[PDB]
């Protein structure tokens, strides 16, 4: 990804947007009863805390675009991903404007909380003024559509999230990248049915996770990898993306009966994008906040993946490639031990950055000892082995549990820790429930003992 330009909104015909300034992020009733090291992200050039120019550090991540065309291993890439996409025979009917909007069988109704994009930002006007969860109504939508049509600028808010000291001080905050609303169910039309059909389907045919629930899915991963495992990180993924590798995904749709649509990619590729008084223009790099996001990263993850085994290893059967994605995080797996250390040399030249899995210092073996998907380990359950936990280490809920958004959040915030720490052991859970009780706000929420989610986990299945 590279921004081609930046300028001034009314330059080119566009209003100033409004970007929160404040942080709604601030300590918690158990900020002091357990370890953290975390704030909110800088969400304002004058934010104290900056060590650096911020406009500069929040852009830095379109580190620019290395390939231009499709080259052959990415061809082949596209031809073998493309033909396991068609054995799940997959819907390439249009989605009607109701189900696009309200949902439907594998598809989640439209967001109403999250924004409503441009133009309405800048009219005030709002999500829950145009769709009605119990009405279904499709009108309002219809006329606004038929107005202010597709291809709408993306609106750019600074996500208001913790971060590190180091990435706060260097201005790293991460951006949401909104499309309008009429893109988002345009969008959604066109592609529903593949959406759904990834959501009904996580695992490595589809070589995708996006919709799939640990809890359960965890205990079918093992079954779906081979032998040897393998994996890495990506640095900055979705903004080092070529517009070549938008291309190859096109192809995919072209070849599994999209065709029809993959115009809709490149709205996403050649993207147009507002921020405060600025607007600027991006060749490459996938927008952050558009209908697909997670699907497509996860797509094109598989294709790059693909690429880079037939770049390095010539003759290697990617049938035997067993890999999940969820947009750049990556699980993956051959009958052969593979060096990601080679891999990470080969993107270099495809413009991905990749490094040793989890953090390490070096590119070591992955093993199902220490291997993590979706920040979460696999451990096998002490009385039935054939279970398969879903274990996120309590660190990171140590860390969020310090911080609020909304007090009336209280019992879902940590309710929702509860579901991920258990996972940990019951001495591990009882240690955090008792902090949690250890201060009045704790002890007034509704929490489930580890004995009740055990036996609902058992009975999950
Ligand atoms: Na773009």
């Amino acid at each position: 990804g590279e921004i081609q330009w930046m300028r001034p909104s009314k330059e080119v015909g566009y209003p100033i947007i409004n970007a929160p300034s404040k942080t709604k992020l601030e300590p918690s009733a158990f900020h002091y009863v357990f370890e953290g090291v975390k704030e909110p992200a800088v969400l304002t050039k004058n934010d104290p805390r900056l060590k650096t120019d911020f406009e500069e550090a929040i852009f830095s991540k379109y580190v620019g675009n290395k390939i231009t065309e499709v080259d052959e291993y990415m061809k082949e890439a596209v031809d073998h991903y493309a033909g396991q996409l068609m054995s799940l025979d997959i819907n390439t009917e249009q989605m009607c404007l109701e189900d696009a909007m309200y949902g439907t069988d594998g598809l989640e109704a439209l967001d109403l909380s999250t924004s409503a994009g441009y133009p309405y930002v800048a009219m005030g006007k709002k999500k829950r003024d145009i769709l009605n969860k119990q009405t279904r109504d499709t009108k309002e939508m219809q006329k606004l559509l038929d107005t202010y049509g597709i291809n709408l600028p993306l609106v750019t808010y600074v996500k208001d999230e913790l971060r590190s000291k180091t990435k706060v001080e260097q201005g790293k905050s991460r951006l949401i990248e909104a499309s309008s609303l009429n893109d988002s169910v345009a969008m959604r039309m066109a592609f529903g049915n593949l959406y759904a059909a990834f959501h009904k389907n996580p695992g490595v045919i589809t070589g995708s996770a996006v919709g799939c629930d640990p809890d359960l899915f965890w205990s079918k991963i093992p079954v779906l990898m081979e032998e040897k495992l393998f994996a890495f990180d990506y640095t900055g993924y979705d903004a080092s993306l070529s517009p070549a590798w938008f291309e190859a995904l096109k192809m995919v749709l072209e070849k599994i009966g999209f065709g029809d649509r993959v115009d809709y990619i490149d709205y996403l590729n050649h993207s147009h994008h507002l921020y405060k008084n600025k607007t600027y223009c991006v060749k490459g790099g996938m927008p952050s906040a558009v209908s697909g996001t997670s699907i497509f990263n996860s797509m094109i993850n598989n294709l790059i993946i693909r690429t880079l085994l037939l770049k390095t290893y010539k003759g290697i059967d990617l049938d035997h490639l067993k890999m999940i994605a969820y947009g750049d995080d990556v699980i993956a797996s051959y009958p052969h031990e593979v060096d990601a250390s080679l891999l990470a040399q080969s993107g270099k030249d495809y413009g991905l950055t990749m490094t040793p899995a989890d953090k390490s210092a070096t590119f070591e073996t992955v093993t199902w000892e220490n291997v993590t998907f979706l920040k979460r380990f696999f451990r096998a359950d002490e009385k039935y082995p054939f279970l398969i936990h879903p274990v996120m280490p309590m660190k990171e809920i140590h860390e969020s549990i310090r911080w609020t958004k909304d007090p009336r959040n209280t019992q879902d915030h940590v309710r929702s820790l509860c579901l991920l720490a258990w996972h940990n052991g019951e001495e591990e859970y009882n240690k955090f429930l008792a902090k949690i009780r250890s201060v009045p706000i704790g002890r007034a929420l509704d929490l489930p003992e580890y004995s009740t989610l055990y036996d609902r986990w058992l009975d999950s299945f």
